[PDB]
């Protein structure tokens, strides 16, 4: 790290976003953490804040700042930003839906240590229970997965609420999905497809006109099938977003949080296209804070 510290300090001082990408590519998660520690010991500067001070704000900065951090710290930062003003359910969902029970516990602990408040209590105070999106937030952190031995009837509950009913029972749908074991859910999913001739994704996206709602339910659904499939869907949802500010914001977060943990998202993305090719095609902005995002994104996903 002795040579690498002055190397990256100089890259940052030059605002050389291109070289920052290639520099970052050299290091494992364990090495990034060690490098930040030594960087601060040697230079007196906390690495992430210095990176943000040097690199102009936007999605390129976001992907780098999230990607260089420890994953749980990154998640805490994302939740706080998401809840500061109008709740950004897309960001909260990414954090709490794409999470093992242990990741959930570690997030709760880190969030309490950082903010002095329990995550669940902040959800209680700041997220009224109305929409599917709101129920996903609360139930994701409250409820565990347990077998029910009712695969046929659970598939019927999904058909009834997603397709047949005048209005879905949002809480019942969220509870069903969030509390399903992976084994039972694979079976529920198949039975739903047989019963309806539709994918669960299609049924959700047809029913829920609010994009945050539809997206969050699809993430929870896909997580049950495979964690990296939820990540692939979320990435797809970013790619197909017409508004560049939003598409790049979402892609930066998803990449920063999940590029290592869910490295095989590209396997599941193949449903929609070749992930490498779509990153290249989609992220072509000339805006200064976006121009180098594509290359950062490819690097973090090992698709360069």
């Amino acid at each position: 790290y002795g040579d690498a510290i002055p190397e990256v300090k100089a890259i940052l001082e030059a605002k050389n976003e291109e070289e920052l990408v290639t520099f970052t590519s050299r290091w494992s998660a364990e090495e990034r953490k060690e490098l930040r520690t030594q960087f601060q010991d040697t230079t007196g500067l906390e690495f992430i804040a210095f990176l943000k001070k040097c690199i102009k704000n936007g999605p390129y900065e976001d992907v780098m700042a999230l990607g260089w951090d420890c994953n749980i710290s990154a998640r805490v930062n994302v939740i706080k930003k998401a809840m500061k003003n109008v709740n950004d359910f897309r960001a909260i969902h990414d954090v709490v839906l794409i999470a093992t029970p242990d990741e959930r516990l570690k997030l709760a602990q880190a969030y309490k240590e950082k903010t002095g408040n329990d995550l669940l209590q902040d959800f209680v105070d700041q997220i009224p229970l109305t929409s599917a999106a709101s129920y996903l937030c609360h139930l994701a952190i409250r409820e565990n997965r347990t077998p029910r031995g009712s695969v046929a009837s659970d598939a019927e509950v999904l058909k009834h609420n997603l397709i047949d009913a005048d209005e879905p029972d949002h809480e019942a749908v969220v509870r069903l999905i969030i509390t399903s074991t992976a084994d039972e859910y694979k079976e529920i999913n198949h039975r739903f497809e047989v019963l309806t001739g539709k994918s669960v994704q299609e049924a959700i996206e047809t029913r829920y006109a609010d994009k945050e709602n539809a997206r969050g339910l699809c993430i929870a659904h896909y997580y049950n099938l495979a964690p990296a499939r939820a990540v692939a869907y979320a990435f797809h949802s970013a790619v197909e977003t017409q508004n560049d500010d939003m598409a790049y914001e979402q892609a930066a977060r998803i990449t920063g949080l999940f590029h290592d943990l869910h490295k095989f998202a590209w396997v599941h993305y193949a449903c929609w296209g070749v992930m490498r090719d779509d990153i290249l095609s989609r992220f072509q902005s000339k805006e200064a804070n976006k121009v180098n995002f594509r290359d950062a994104c490819l690097m973090f996903w090992k698709l360069a």
